[PDB]
Order: structure tokens, then sequence, then C-alpha cells
């Protein structure tokens, strides 16, 4: 006690400078590994316990209630240093720190699950090579692939490109499958209590922190998409966005979400903001499909800032549907927020977007 | 004698399969390194001392009038064979090949040039160093340089992708420029015999053979530009271009010419004639400048057969003027070409393009 | 002829400094391949033929009667300057100028022995994989083992100690058979 107060006395720093997204992004890393890490399993452990004791059941292990979520490195309203560049960043880190942390998990379990007896489903599953030593096999396997993935990540922050590993990580299910491959032959085969242990805690990381750690939140001023269409616009000869009403905007904003011809001038010349708005969507496309958890847009005032993100992502190439959200955050807006969404669901392609 | 022509009654070898574009490429290296790399220098100096003799005088080292360039690996004109893959290959290993030549040249000047005596530009060039070996230490970097880009072109050739080294060549100038140096100085300090010899030779190949040693050119029939934007064309819903009348299209493809918003879609699924035409024209656009001489539209018959190839050109992301060649090869397009010209010549866009 | 005389008169170079043994050993290897490489096997077709017309027999193939020998970076009588660090280095030297000329034999055969009739033996000696192109196959095997001493020397000849490769030449035989 003695020697641990003395260090706060003299183990003195204080930055000297401003603080980075990256170091802000870093301090959720230590608050995740000292704290959330033990915590969500103890959580649901004892979640699970009270459910049985006082209803009679237990959620079944494929549910797990809790995410985390970080808006370190994600938030760029009113930041210029929250660069596309730097999410970039941020989000290799985090893979990075799941390799970690997971890393410590599986070698516990390579060295734990020493049981010979297996299904026919899990024996099959390797099938010879490791089948005498089956559940210490599949650990095995991705002990490996994730000591691969973090190899490439080390590389990639650094600066280097080069090809991605046979094995590389990108979604839980990749770390969830052989997990929950364990947890059933062992307690199909009587296992029962070794399964509930270290296994089950680190099932329920996967879901809680998975592959990301934490995914990333991203949000930007609403007026910063609009300067960057009207931009556009303009460079294109089609008007100014900015200029145009919102029943204008809308219409603009339907006919081009619906149009197959692409708009984004291949090779163009921007401004800097504008560019950042550019670059940022196209982080989010390139990024893995998960990584990122919202796009929330600050000061939405109208449907229009809404389909406005929808058609950048678009022009960004994205996959998949992601969850966009308007921030209301005035009194008008607030008095105005159920009219704007009841415009935006009666907007049928909005609707089964 | 006897030894040479027992080795023809043996050395028996019969191809028993077709051989590719590579191949055929191949055999065009032999031409090239076997006598067209003495024969045009000697061309060169036979044509240089008959001007002088008959007309009083020599034209100047930087004129030199022939330049070689191939069809092999460039001509798909009824050949599926040559796809665009090939084409990229090919366009490799000219420039590999180049190295290998320029190297040879290289190496008998870095040992014959051990002159000391330089004039003050060319000492500025240096300074220091190498300012004791002034020639030596100009053709000790290009060695290196060569040497580089080598190294580099063999991976890529294997098919490993990795940043190119700091002294790329990709341009005649990077080999002229410090050759011509030590031509000036060798001549200005007296050396002029030394001068027009080995590095005269090797000036002269720089410009007709130079970095990419032989030009391609690229040839595919008019036909298949049609099809390729017909397709497109059905997929943006604007309409069909192989059913338009020929004003319309002229009308169609200098609208688009003019265009600021691209056209083709960011990601396609075309079938796979269009994406071979769509793919050769990206590897037109991603070849650096002066590998490829010109595109010939076998099969041409109309102005727009001329202007089709520029529109896709320019959505492949073209950043020089590439020489584009209508074909006629028919009686009927033969009478029609001068009525084909006049028609492109009319429109202004055309004629400043 | 113009251009070679005044190559002469303008490359000028004057060693300001004692040449040291492996620079003579230099000048040697200079002597081996512009003039003795092609020198002694002419010497032995033309001392051939002249056996086979006046006498009316040739020597045998394994008969080669000749041997360049040295005493550059050998001979320390009087000579402080080669010690046997220099000999170490030079005697390392010679192997690799051996690879580099053995390469450009090879290079040669590789290519102009695409023959494919071959005797019992021959095929044996090879025996399926490179049994369609046999000749070949052995000088393709030579190349590789040439250039694997290659290698392992300039390693060496830069102060660099790393175990030496499977098939590391060392003995005539293994070029001979």
């Amino acid at each position: 006690l003695r020697q641990l107060i003395a260090q706060s006395w003299h183990t003195d720093e204080i930055r000297k400078l401003r603080p980075s997204p990256v170091d802000e992004a870093k301090w959720g890393f230590a608050v995740v590994e000292n704290s959330l890490w033990q915590g969500v399993p103890n959580y649901l452990r004892e979640l699970n316990e009270q459910l049985e004791e006082n209803l009679g059941y237990k959620l079944p292990v494929e549910f797990v209630p809790v995410r985390f979520t970080s808006w370190m490195g994600g938030d760029r309203d009113g930041n210029p240093n929250v660069t596309a560049d730097i999410t970039r960043h941020v989000l290799l880190l985090s893979r990075w720190k799941a390799t970690d942390l997971f890393l410590k998990d599986i070698q516990v379990l390579v060295s734990e699950l020493s049981m010979v007896e297996a299904t026919p489903e899990l024996l099959a599953l390797v099938g010879e090579e490791g089948a005498a030593e089956p559940y210490r096999y599949l650990m095995k396997n991705l002990r490996s692939r994730l000591m691969a993935t973090q190899a490439w990540l080390e590389a990639r922050l650094k600066g280097e490109e080069l090809p991605k590993p046979e094995g590389l990580l990108t979604q839980n299910e990749e770390l969830w499958e052989p997990l929950y491959a364990c947890y059933q032959s062992l307690q199909a085969c009587g296992m029962g209590i070794i399964a509930n242990g270290d296994l089950l805690d680190t099932l329920r990381r996967v879901k809680c922190f998975g592959v990301p750690l934490v995914r990333i939140d991203i949000r930007q001023e609403s007026t910063r998409h609009t300067e960057a269409l009207g931009e556009l616009t303009r460079y294109l000869g089609i008007g100014d966005y900015e200029s145009w009403s919102e029943a204008d905007k809308q219409a603009f904003l339907i006919r081009e979400l619906n149009s197959k011809r692409p708009l984004l001038p291949r090779n163009w010349q921007p401004s800097a903001e504008t560019r950042e708005v550019l670059d940022t969507c196209q982080v989010i496309a390139e990024a893995p499909q998960g990584s990122i958890a919202a796009y929330v847009i600050s000061m939405a005032k109208t449907p229009s800032d809404v389909l406005a993100v929808h058609l950048l992502l678009k022009e960004a190439g994205i996959g998949f549907a992601m969850p966009v959200a308007p921030l209301f955050e005035t009194l008008d807006d607030l008095n105005n927020a159920n009219d704007v969404m009841t415009q935006l669901l009666n907007i049928d392609w909005y609707r089964g977007l």
C-alpha cells in the first residue's frame, strides 16, 4: 500500500501537449482490459444464476445482450484532428488489441482442454491428425489464425502494405464457430463444468467485444454533408444543392439513390473539408462489416439530412445497410423531430432500406 | 560449321501446342537483341556519315528518326487468347528485357568512362563524392537504378505486389538525361571520339527502344466496342446504343465525352467480352505513358467508331491523348474513308483532342 | 580502331598505391578468362587432330595434360602483405570466379542439349521427371548447384558465415561426372 501510494506521488506524468484521438482511443482499451474483460462475463454469470433461481430458466449460450462501442476516433463533430486517416488507424489498432486479449484467452484454453472424448460431429470437424487431442486441436488452429492476423495488423499499423494471410480474422463468426464446437461436445460428453467455465467466458467476450474489440461510431455534422454535396453538384454543373428548397433536395437525393450510374467523379479535386467527408465514407466502406456501429448526424434538421449520408455512403460503395441516426439537439429540432421522421417513413424507398 | 549444322539436324524442337502471345512476344525480343540492337545505331552512323559527305552536315545527336513497335500481345483482333492480363504481362516483360539489354550497355560505360576532366556543369551535377570519377559516377548511379527496376519487375512478373523502389525507371528521359550529360562534357572537354562511340550507340538506343524496349499497339474490332457500350447503356436504363442511328450515337458520345460525371458503374457485372474491352482500356490507362503507341480500330466504318474508343479510354481514366486509328479494310470502307474523316474533322471537339 | 586507340590515350589509370595480392590475383583471372579459357581447349583440339593425322590415334577424352597454377596470393616469400587471411580470401575468390566462368559454359549447354535419345545408363541416371529432356536435365541440375555455391562464396567473400548449401561444389569430380 505504501509502495503504491509512493508510486503516485513520485510517478508524475502531465501531458505537455493535447492528447490525440489515438491516445483517447488507447485509454478506452485500458478500460476494456482492466475491467470490462472480466466484468461482462461475471455480469452474465450472475444474471444467469438469478434467472434460474427466481424464474426457473437460463438464457441460451448464444444470447449475449451486452455490446461495447466507442466514439473515440469515430467522432469528428467539431474535431478537425479526427481525420479519415486517424479513424482508419484506430480501426486497425482495435483489431490489433482484440488479438492481444484473445490470445491470452486461447493460451489458457490450449493448455486446459486436454479432454479426448468428443462427439461424432466434433471428431468429424478435425478427423485424424488432431483426433487424439481434439479440443486442443481446434484451439491450436485458432491461436495460429489469431497470431497470423496479429502479425498482419502490426505491419499495417507500421505503414507497410502486404497481402493478407490465409487465415486473417475479420468476423466474430470466425472466432465463435470453433469455440462453440468445443462447448457442444464438452456438454454432450459430460464435461459441462469445463464447458461453462473459461470457454463460456470467451464465448461471451466474442459476441460482446469480438474481432473489432469495440465497434466505433462515426459522427459528423449535417452541415458538412450539405457542403460536400453542394460542391459536388456545382462541379458537375447540375446546380447548387445548398440553395435548393428541401423538396428539391429530397427529389435530387431520391433520384440519385435509385441511380445505377455513379456520381462521384473518378479523379476529382475538392476542398480539404469535402475530401475529408468523402474519405471517411471510404474508410467506412473499406472496413470489415461490423467494425462500425452507426453513422450519427449531429445537427439533423430535415429529412434531407438523413438521405444525404445515405447518398454519400452509396457513392463510397457500401455493401451493407448502415444505420444512420439523426441527432436532434435543439428545442426546435426536438420539437420537429417527429415531423422529420414521419416524412422519412412516408418515403417508400427509405422505409425498405 | 559442321558443329553448327549438326546442331540443327539433331537439335529438333517442334511446338506440340499453340504458342501463346507471350511466346510470340518473346520471339520479338530475340529479333531485337540479335539484330536491331546493333543494326539501328549502325544504320544511324552510316546515314550520318553520308549526310556530311554528300550534303555537308550531320543530324544533331538528339534526333533519332527510327522507332520499333510491336503488335505482339497488343493485337486482340480475332484473338481470344490476347486478354488484358496477357497484355499487362507482356508490357511488364518488355521493361524487364530493356533493363537486361540496358545493363549490358551501362556495364561497358561504367568501366570505359575513366575520364576525370569534366565541365563546370557536369561537375556541378555530381559535386563532390563522385567528383574524382565523374562520368563513372553517373553511370554507376544509372546501373543501380536499372538494377532496382529490374528487381522490381521480376517480382511483378512473378505475381508479387510490393511497393516500387526509389529510382524506378518509367520514362526514356530518366535514361537519356544522364547519358546526354556525359556526351556533352566529353565533347566539351576534347573527348569527342569517346563520346561518339559506345555512348552515342546507347543514346540512340534510348530513343529508338527505350524503357519499354518496344512500344506495343492495341487493336480490337469496332464491333466489340459497340457491344461494350450497348451493354453499358442498357444497364444504365439510358437506351440501347447498338440500335441508335449514327447521328444519335455521335450525340451520345459527344455528350458523354464532355461530361464531368462518370458513366462506368463503380462495381458492375458485365459479360466476359465487355469486361475484356473494359479491362484492356484499364491496362492502357495503368501503363506508363509511352508504352503504348496507338489504339487501332480494325473494321472502322463510321465516325462513331473512333469516338467510341475515346469515350471508353476516358472512362478508363487516361491522362494523355492516345492516338486512335480507324482501320478501313474493305472496298466500301476504303471508299467511305474520306467521308468518315471529314465528318470527324468537322466536329470541333474531335479536332482539338 | 580509332575509337580503341582514343580509349587508351584518354582512359588513363595509374595506381597511386601499391597493388595488393588480391589485385595481382585478379589480373591472373583476367589472363584466364581472356585467353586461357579459349586457348587450352583449342590447343587440345589441334594437338589431337595432329596425333590422329600423323600417328593414327587420338588421346582419350579423360586425358587433359595441361593444368594452370598461380603463386598470386600463395607466395609469401619476403612478402609481409601475403598473410594467411589474404590467401584464405584469394582461395575463395578463385572458386567464385570458376563459378562465374562455369556458369557461362553451362548456360550454352542447357539450351543446346535438346537431344532426347539417351542410353539405358543415362536415362537410369535421371529416370522419370527429366526423362523427356535428359541431357538438359543434368545440365539444369549442375546450373543450380553452381548457382548455389556461387551464392555461398559471395557471402563468405563478404565476411558472412552461414551453413553451406546442399549441393556445394568442392571437387572437380562433382563437375566432371
